[PDB]
């Protein structure tokens, strides 16, 4: 007999209109930050290549249709506890169940543009917890690398965008944050170095979405 192979990824994929809302936040929001002065100033330490540069055409690779919030990479059963996660019950009960997540802000680096998910507990509990860690999450609440991905640079893999929320959050965390460089409609902009922006949302934005395995 053959085993069953896992998804590709477990993760929450937003409904068509969640994912609409939060796709146009997310292109209102690269607009806004490429026509702000603060921006503009810095444009040196996000490319080394020299007018304006549209942050919509920089972030040229974005997904095709609904947007998601990924839990576990599995590579089919090929990643290190893949295995080990699906085979947990939550995962098994939640399977195919609708969650609302919230969206706390959004940011932009010279390698990614996502939306900072904030998840409830009851979510957490789907949340992987594996032994090889990343470095860039030391110190870092479980679940802190939760995001769904808007855009990625030409040679940018989407798994990135995770990386970048974590590093930002390493700098908030030790309050390189800095005072805010501006007041957009949505909330407040922050400067962080190094080319990275973070949009920290007023209100939380809701999304649903459900809980499901990707398969390519």
């Amino acid at each position: 007999l053959e085993k069953d192979f896992l998804p590709l990824y477990f993760g929450w994929f937003l409904t068509k209109k969640s994912s609409e809302t939060l796709r146009k936040a997310g292109q209102v929001f690269l607009e806004e930050l490429g026509n702000h002065k603060a921006f503009k100033k810095e444009l040196r330490h996000f490319i080394s290549g020299d007018e304006k540069l549209e942050l919509v055409s920089y972030f040229g690779k974005r997904p095709p249709g609904v947007l998601h919030c990924t839990t576990k990479f599995c590579d089919y059963g090929k990643a290190a506890g893949a295995e080990e996660y699906a085979q947990q019950e939550v995962v098994k009960r939640s399977y195919g169940k609708a969650f609302k997540l919230s969206i706390s802000a959004l940011f932009v680096t010279p390698k990614t543009a996502g939306a900072q998910v904030v998840l409830t507990d009851q979510e957490l509990q789907l949340w992987p917890s594996d032994l090889d860690k990343p470095s860039a999450s030391e110190g870092l609440p479980p679940g802190s690398r939760a995001h769904v991905t808007l855009g990625c640079a030409a040679d940018v893999q989407p798994v990135q965008t995770g990386l970048d929320l974590l590093d930002i959050l390493q700098q908030v965390k030790g309050g390189s944050q800095g005072e805010a460089v501006g007041e957009l409609p949505r909330g407040k902009l922050y400067s962080l170095g190094k080319g990275r922006w973070m949009l920290s949302l007023t209100k939380k934005m809701e999304v649903k979405a459900i809980f499901t395995g990707y398969y390519g």
